């Protein structure tokens, strides 16, 4: 319950961050909304965890791979693409 809820939060800060033309702010939240999606994946979804759930944590590993090859434009696309099944996964 709490974590979603921070996970939730963390979702509406990045939409409010976003429509205040604020994408270094924006860049800083998806690092922390990682760990947090890390943690609930790991303790309610896990190997036999739904599709989305998933889908939704592979993507996440897809976009630190990205980052740590510096491929920002890369985690930007991505992010975007997570950020919609995150917010179906949560109904935010």
């Amino acid at each position: 319950g709490p974590l979603a809820q921070q996970i939730k939060n963390t979702l509406t800060f990045i939409g409010q961050a976003n429509a205040a033309g604020r994408m270094d702010e924006v860049r800083t939240l998806q690092e922390n909304l990682e760990p947090l999606w890390e943690e609930y994946f790991q303790q309610t979804e896990g190997s036999g965890g739904s599709p989305l759930a998933q889908q939704i944590e592979y993507g996440e590993v897809l976009i630190e791979q990205a980052r740590a090859a510096g491929r920002m434009d890369e985690v930007r696309r991505l992010s975007e693409n997570t950020l919609q099944l995150m917010k179906e996964y949560f109904q935010q």
